[PDB]
């Protein structure tokens, strides 16, 4: 890990900590679309993305860079705001950990 990635990977580890998971846990995994009902989310999602996703890749030392990890992240979030309407319950939740997330990876020393 390059010291971007090391924090990069600091940063994955509070997004997946105790401390945020009351808005962070529809994150864990990948949404599923058959289980929750919803119908259209594969036609709406072409790239779906969740942090166990990111966090198989950063445990495999795939991503190449900062950049990278932080694509992933975003389209995560980018995910959601897409498929929900602004009111949704976990629109609130994506900002709450958004917030978190562009916080500390705008401190990432350059
Ligand atoms: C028409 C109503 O729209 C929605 O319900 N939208 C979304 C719902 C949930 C969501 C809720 C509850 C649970 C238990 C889960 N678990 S999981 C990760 O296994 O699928 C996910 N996540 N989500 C994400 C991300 N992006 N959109 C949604």
């Amino acid at each position: 890990l390059s010291e971007q990635l090391k924090h990069c990977n600091g940063i994955l580890k509070e997004l997946l900590s105790k401390k945020h998971a009351a808005y962070a846990w529809p994150f864990y995994k990948p949404v599923d679309a058959s289980a929750l009902g919803l119908h259209d989310y594969h036609d709406i999602i072409k790239h779906p993305m969740d942090l166990s996703t990111v966090k198989r890749k950063m445990e495999n030392r795939d991503y190449r860079d900062a950049q990278e990890f932080a694509a992933d992240v975003r389209l995560m979030f980018s995910n959601c705001y897409k498929y929900n309407p602004p009111d949704h319950d976990v629109v609130a939740m994506a900002r709450k950990l958004q917030d978190v997330f562009e916080f500390r990876y705008a401190k990432m020393p350059d």
